[PDB]
């Protein structure tokens, strides 16, 4: 019809639900829309003089565990306590490795400080097991309030006479799905335009989506801002709940599903965007094709690696928008995996890690939420959120679809990396049964990597364990001149490597 009526249409549905809320339940919704950020002023008084000092020039960008937002925030903090410097000072302190232990573990307790109170960004985070203990306890009961509230709030449903008659719409950066696609669903060379052969792979995999938080949708669509390369077309079904918020939005309850039914590349004032086109479907439905896409990648995995039919192996621990890529890249990246190495090496690591009872997690939830990784982790200022990660006290790979890796190509790569780390753990153990401990902290590696520990990729420097890693990544990457590099800049490493794949596979 008209954008005008429409709102209005909808606006009246909601008329009595707006007019009945409390100032509290309008606090609590205006809280949602818009999070509480940390004050700067407060942190900073927090600080000792040497803490001060120390964040006033420190390499903020070199870290394995803080985000682009986080990033962002702490040099906001940084500016601010340089701000009273001599103009040549703060010149120079940006014309200027990896971070020192003082450094990071000052950043580590550092990280705990600086989160705000953002309701849809913990239910995001979490996929909706908000118990996760990955913030403070207190915070995260103030969360579980909050939320129960909001759900006793969206009790009205959109109906059956509105829900075939209207569509909503969300605008979306696609680095909001997946961080590494991004930046190549985008033509490199006219920025106005769909790089049409991602795209395609981009439709192929995306059949299912799930929102774990409380969508905010716009009753007419809105022109795209900066990064807003996805616009949502999004029909409801007539018991989605929903509530009316000012300026033409509604918030959707949480826990919903939506089937993806089509994605075209359009065209909106001279620049190219990709239509989603989405149904709301029951969340267990899509719980349901998950379930069974898990049944079936350890069935099919079970018999390829001689594991026992029911191995419980591959984890699909899906949540969020971009579930059903999840999913499909996991069959891909255990594919390349089988390609680009041994099998033999692949049995024996893997039949150890099934022994501890060990998964390979695929999630899209931030990876401190994995009980794989928290119930090891009890501080979470020791948590870590990565592309990836292997904890060794649960014998688990874990691997992060939505997230970019430091240096890292692709997915695969990355599971290949912590495959490494699980090699290690498997030389060590076969070393000393009894006193078991990772390979790379033997002697041998130890001197090894204080002599080649430089010469490999930049994150490699890091400690024995990534280099390690990093050194086992690179020798088995589908690019034959990655590999040559490795025997030929760091020669020692090579070889201690491929002794322990040949003692791995003789055991
Ligand atoms: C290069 C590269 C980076 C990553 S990571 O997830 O970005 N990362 C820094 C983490 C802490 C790590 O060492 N996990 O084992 C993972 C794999 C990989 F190959
Ligand atoms: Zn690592």
């Amino acid at each position: 019809l008209s954008r005008y009526e429409k709102w209005e249409k909808i606006k009246q549905h909601y008329q009595h639900w707006s007019d009945s809320l409390s100032e509290e339940g309008r606090g609590l919704l205006k809280k949602l829309q818009i999070p509480i950020e940390p004050k700067k002023d407060d942190i900073i008084h927090s600080l000792s003089q040497e803490e001060k000092e120390l964040l006033k020039r420190i390499q903020i960008d070199s870290s394995d565990f803080l985000s682009t937002e986080e990033k962002e925030f702490l040099k906001k903090l940084q500016i601010d306590i340089r701000d009273s410097l001599s103009e040549e000072e703060k010149e120079l302190l940006n014309r200027i490795n990896p971070l020192s232990e003082k450094e990071k573990e000052f950043l580590k307790k550092l990280k705990l400080d600086i989160q705000p109170y953002d309701i849809n960004q913990r239910l995001q985070d979490t996929g909706g097991l908000i118990d996760s203990p990955s913030i403070n306890l207190d915070v995260r009961k103030q969360y579980k309030r909050d939320i129960q509230n909001i759900d006793a709030l969206l009790h009205q449903s959109i109906g059956s006479t509105l829900y075939n008659k209207i569509y909503l719409y969300e605008n979306m950066n696609i680095n909001n799905l997946t961080a590494t696609l991004g930046a190549d669903l985008v033509d490199s060379t006219d920025n106005t335009k769909i790089n049409r052969g991602i795209f395609n792979e981009f439709k192929k995999n995306f059949k299912y989506s799930i929102s774990s938080n409380y969508m905010i949708v716009d009753i007419n669509e809105r022109p795209a801002l900066d990064n807003e390369r996805l616009k949502w077309r999004i029909q409801l079904s007539p018991d989605t709940r929903a509530g009316y918020l000012e300026n033409g939005k509604l918030i959707l309850q949480r826990n919903i599903g939506l089937e993806i039914k089509d994605v075209q590349i359009i065209k909106q004032s001279e620049k190219e965007y990709i239509r989603i086109d989405a149904k709301v479907v029951p969340k267990s439905k899509i719980d349901t094709k998950i379930q069974e896409a898990q049944l079936n990648i350890n069935q099919e995995w079970n018999k390829a690696l001689g594991l026992p039919k029911y191995t419980k192996l591959i984890t699909f621990n899906v949540h969020n928008r971009y579930a059903s890529n999840i999913v499909e890249s996991a069959y891909l990246i255990l594919n390349e995996w089988k390609n680009n190495i041994q099998s033999d090496l692949i049995k024996k690591v893997t039949n150890y890690l099934v022994d501890g009872n060990g998964r390979f997690v695929f999630t899209d939830i931030t990876l401190p939420n994995i009980a794989e990784q928290y119930t090891h982790q009890d501080e979470i200022y020791e948590q870590v959120h990565s592309k990836g990660l292997y904890v060794p006290e649960s014998r688990s790979i874990l691997l992060h679809g939505p997230s970019k890796g430091v240096e890292l190509r692709n997915d695969s790569e990355g599971f290949i990396h912590e495959f490494g780390h699980a090699v290690d753990d498997y030389a060590g153990y076969l070393l000393d049964k009894n006193q078991s401990d990772l390979v790379t902290n033997s002697k041998k590696f130890i001197d090894i990597f204080k002599e080649e520990g430089s010469n490999l990729t930049s994150y490699g420097r890091t400690n024995e364990a990534e280099f390690f890693a990093e050194a086992f990544r690179l020798m088995h990457s589908t690019d034959h001149a990655e590999r040559l590099k490795v025997q030929k800049n760091a020669p020692k490493t090579f070889q201690f490597i491929n002794d322990q794949i040949k003692f791995i596979i003789n055991s």
